[PDB]
């Protein structure tokens, strides 16, 4: 039960640095376009209440320094799409993988390639919380780092990093520049909603425990989805959607345990204790493994 | 505070598939040599009690099928170095990074690139345990997956995967083919020695907790190095050396908590327990971050 990231090599070949004035951050170079946070056009003075449309009309193509390593890529056009800048460059990235842009749902996991000055530094797995933040690891200069999943030969980009909230958690946009959650890219006071436990992932973890022979928590009872959802909210657990029930299908089939039967078992654990007992050796329930993460580590999918 | 692995791209470019007969595993292609576990030359029957020198002399270059994705590489020589087979191929790998082969010490961490059929599957961070096992995530066909660290531009390869023990932990060799630990590449149940907790790593992690505002376990007390080590050994923790105290220097400087002060806090947790509380979200004392790992992630 390791938190396993996707291999990062296909994304590494797409990272560049983008500088405007003295502000440097990371960009993503796909075909002949570089994507990066529009915050790069701000000075320290602009960050409090930036007027991005006004800041951008005073920039031209030759104000942007795009480098792949120490090699400059000439900028030939620029536009703003929500909170991302799109810089058209004169060279198509020969390392461009097959890719798509996707907007993920809370509870989904993805790998983050943390970068500084356009150089990859580390990779880790994390989950999108129900309050649209991620518990990441990001230092100054990390903006423009991306999150991604790999789906056979296709890289699905789902996150670009923009900010850190005063509570220490992180927020960003999809690759169309739309924020996850109710945040804005300005250095203002912002707070996230209360975090909840990701129920669908806890259920995936319970199925993984059963697959490995740890099944003391199974009981003789079942529940309805509506009854379960109403109880879950009382314990700060996310309600299940119909999509959550369907993505649990394969694990339910593999173990022969119906989804709603597993819900009844989880409902028992919430109302009574765990009695100091453990599941997969842990005293606490894990909620950052999705159903697909469980299948990955029990089957060994490659890319 | 996350377990962060090194970016794997430099190693992905070196991974190939090696097949001998009915056995397929992964190999590492550097310049014009492919390194892989010698177990690839065994049948199911052979694996029970292999005489590797005999099995190797009975093979020719054409019994080895090496595939780099779609392209077959032609084997033009072969030799055995301890538990690793070196296959000479007619083509140099243009994506060979700057690299070195190092043998690591218990307590040190590295990234694993788990591969199947020559294709990368996942990356995660591990520590070499004091009993010379690693707690990995490896399935059938993962042999020849490698462990590595990245220093500036240089890839240091430190581990090649060979086996899973009955307890579910893993064992392998360095890239010179020498096992870590008392294990042999034979299909028999092998036990490892008693494991201990890596004390210097726990302290580094407690410093990371303080950096991130988790402070409940601190106290005003201090201890001596010898008095701490007496308690540590009683609880199956590795003793702390003066070398370890030196290496914790930067975290001590950044937090203003002396190392021996932190030791007094860890001593209390060992004696009293954590009492249902958590540190950095964990209910257990984590020992697979080195001091360098913490420094890397925190500044
Ligand atoms: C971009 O590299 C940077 C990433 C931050 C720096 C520390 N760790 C991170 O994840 N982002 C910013 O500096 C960002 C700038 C735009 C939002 C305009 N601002 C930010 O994260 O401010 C933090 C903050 C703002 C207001 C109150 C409290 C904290
Ligand atoms: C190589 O791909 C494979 C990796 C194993 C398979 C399951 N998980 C892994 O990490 N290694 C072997 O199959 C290895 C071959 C020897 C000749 C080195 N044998 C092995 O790991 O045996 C496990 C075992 C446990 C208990 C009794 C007997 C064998």
């Amino acid at each position: 039960f390791r938190k396993m990231a996707f291999p990062s090599g296909k994304v590494e070949g797409c990272m560049v640095q983008v500088t405007c004035g003295t502000t440097t951050l990371n960009g993503l170079w796909l075909d002949d376009v570089v994507y990066c946070p529009r915050a790069v056009i701000c000075t320290s003075e602009d960050m409090l209440n930036p007027n991005y449309e006004d800041l951008l009309i005073r920039k031209s193509n030759h104000n942007f320094l795009v480098q792949a390593g120490n090699v400059q890529l000439r900028v030939i056009g620029h536009s703003m799409q929500n909170c991302v800048l799109k810089l058209k460059v004169d060279t198509a990235n020969p390392k461009t993988p097959k890719y798509k842009f996707v907007r993920i749902q809370p509870g989904q996991t993805f790998s983050v390639l943390a970068c500084y000055n356009g150089s990859p530094s580390g990779v880790y797995q994390c989950a999108m919380r129900p309050n649209f933040t991620i518990k990441g690891s990001f230092l100054n200069g990390s903006c423009g780092s991306v999150g991604f999943n790999i789906d056979y030969d296709c890289v699905s980009f789902c996150y670009m990093h923009h900010m850190e909230l005063p509570t220490g958690v992180h927020a960003g946009t999809d690759l169309e520049g739309n924020f996850y959650g109710p945040f804005v890219d300005r250095q203002t006071a912002q707070a996230a909603g209360t975090d909840t436990t990701i129920t669908v992932n806890v259920l995936a973890w319970l199925y993984a425990a059963v697959i490995n022979g740890d099944r003391w928590f199974l009981n003789r009872f079942t529940t309805t989805l509506n009854d379960f959802n109403l109880v879950a909210m009382k314990y700060n657990y996310e309600p299940l959607t119909q999509d959550h029930v369907d993505i649990l299908g394969p694990l339910s089939a593999q173990t022969g345990i119906a989804v709603l039967d597993m819900c009844a078992s989880l409902k028992e654990l919430l109302q009574n204790g765990m009695n100091g007992r453990t599941i997969l050796g842990s005293a606490l329930l894990e909620d950052e493994f999705t159903p697909f993460d469980v299948v990955r580590q029990c089957s060994g999918v490659t890319f």
